[PDB]
């Protein structure tokens, strides 16, 4: 005997929200007898045919339909039939017509919600956008939920843009870096589906107000310049400075085209290395957190070498 023909005309007969129940005709057998049948599947958003599981768990040689489960709903599926033997495996069928299972409510929760940053009195949330296969009907889209640590009243944003990763909200009344509770769930044309955990995030943080003071310059060579100053008083891990950004740029060229270094920490010194030897350069010093820099210093002067 001889490996066995393709089956023919795969038909859907029943399509739920996650099976699809299948008939086929059966090929010749190629004087072995047909001991399994084998059903695959393709879909827009994979690559190529893939193995399915069915009920009954194996598809015997002498049954000419079964359940595929597991399938995703909302989702357009093509099908096709593989007949084995004791020889071995044969051509796959030609391919059911394309069949859309039905739609559901969404099912999980978009992931790795975060979030933080951003302009000022605003509140920046963000999650991973759930895939398409798992979105589960159309007009699918996201609600965030928030509300100020210390509050009960939740407020919902949607975002009706399923691609979406990001929520910002503004508003005036948030102080900055401000605690809120967050919770991001899905929803789609036929209802909502679950929050994810209720986490803590920051809202926007605001710019220092302060410049720095007693920036100093001291020339080490001709190539490197020690630059020291005085830490912000007062700052916290809520109104907070994170390092500082120095600009420096050559005497007689625009402060525009400055070079920048920046400290992350509380070390209020820094080499600028890489300098022009016997060459001025003016440097300022401004304090940093997540929303920008502070006031600058006054500027000062160093000459290299």
């Amino acid at each position: 005997g001889s490996p066995p023909g393709p089956p023919t005309s795969i038909h859907v007969e029943e399509i739920t929200d996650t099976t699809a129940t299948l008939s086929w005709r059966p090929g010749p057998d190629n004087h072995s007898p047909i001991t399994a049948y084998t059903i695959q599947a393709r879909t827009p958003f994979s690559l190529g045919w893939q193995a399915v599981s069915t009920v009954p768990e194996v598809v015997g040689g002498s049954h000419l339909t079964a359940t595929v489960i597991e399938l995703n709903p909302w989702v357009e599926y093509e099908f096709r039939v593989l007949a084995s033997n004791a020889v071995g495996t044969g051509e796959p069928s030609k391919p059911s017509k394309k069949a859309r299972t039905k739609d559901t409510v969404p099912k999980v929760t978009p992931a790795n919600v975060s979030g933080g940053g951003g302009s000022r009195s605003e509140l920046v949330i963000t999650w991973e956008p759930v895939p398409e296969e798992l979105q589960n009907g159309a007009g699918f889209g996201y609600v965030v939920a928030f509300r100020p640590f210390g509050s009960t009243g939740w407020m919902q944003a949607a975002v009706p843009s399923p691609e979406a990763s990001k929520y910002v909200f503004k508003n005036e009344t948030i102080l900055p870096f401000s605690p809120f509770q967050v919770k991001v769930g899905a929803y789609n044309n036929k209802g909502e589906g679950p929050f994810g955990p209720v986490i803590t995030i920051y809202s926007a943080e605001e710019e220092p107000g302060r410049a720095p003071s007693r920036l100093r310059a001291k020339s080490l060579s001709a190539s490197d310049v020690e630059v020291s100053w005085k830490a912000l008083p007062w700052s916290t891990s809520k109104k907070r400075v994170l390092g500082y950004e120095l600009r420096y740029w050559e005497k007689n060229e625009k402060e525009d085209a400055s070079s920048v270094l920046r400290t992350v920490g509380n070390r209020t010194l820094a080499i600028i290395q890489g300098l022009k030897g016997s060459s001025t350069y003016y440097i300022t010093v401004r304090a940093y957190n997540t929303a920008g820099t502070g006031p600058p210093s006054p500027v000062v002067n160093i000459t290299t070498k």
